[PDB]
């Protein structure tokens, strides 16, 4: 069973991978208004993907005998200047929530809840991975 | 190319749509966490399919020269007095999309926008259809 603060923290991450897939969908609106089909594909499918995520908080909060608590998503940014702009803003955020992850990382340490170390290790390294590929898009597109 | 009153009540309900996918996840919460699978499955599967519908708006506003803005998502309830009760809560919520829909169609044909008239359509029977579901479940439950 998970302490009441370990379920704080992952239901407050829930939220934050639902406001995640929401940032990435309202970056696909941007591109899209632009005429940028390709790169507002990738941020659907990015969003797909967080939500997919959030999904398995949900269902682990489950599992370990605690429930899920929606809270208001706040309303995105739609609109950046040009496209390394938006994409570096997607990497900003991506440290953002890898940060967030690390704090929960560091918190079930301390509460030797070494089931929710395993669980957030998944998202930790597909953080990463996919930090690595939108360096990899703005290293394409440099200059 | 839709006008932008159209266009706005389109981009106000693909907002409504993401409205109503977050509900029926936090029915899902509801009845995931009173050990209810069955029905918080049967509220996911309306989560995703609103979700869906979402971005059948989103397509739809693109394709006829417009764009998208996402708006902040409100807090949905997240208890209810029993299973007829979040049921109940869920018809009434599809009698209002369904109303709202509705609206889209009067200002559509006032300014003989044929078709979204007829982009509309499928979304005005497949409420009903899911609202003849929800009566059958809540018939199913009685007494
Ligand atoms: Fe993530
Ligand atoms: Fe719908």
């Amino acid at each position: 069973v998970i302490s009441e603060k370990v379920r704080k923290a992952l239901n407050d991450q829930l939220n934050r991978e639902i406001y995640s897939s929401y940032l990435y969908l309202s970056m696909a609106t941007y591109f899209d208004a632009e005429g940028f089909k390709g790169f507002a594909h990738w941020m659907k499918k990015q969003a797909q993907e967080e939500l997919t995520h959030a999904m398995k908080f949900y269902e682990y909060i489950y599992e370990r005998g605690g429930r899920v608590e929606l809270e208001a998503i706040e309303k995105p940014p739609s609109n950046w200047n040009g496209i390394k702009d938006a994409f570096e803003a997607a990497l900003k955020h991506e440290e953002f929530v890898t940060q967030s992850i690390y704090n929960i990382l560091e918190l079930a340490h301390e509460e030797k809840d070494h089931a929710t170390v395993s669980f957030l290790k998944w998202f930790v390294d597909e953080q990463v991975e996919e930090e690595d590929q939108v360096r990899e898009i703005l290293d394409l597109l440099e200059k």
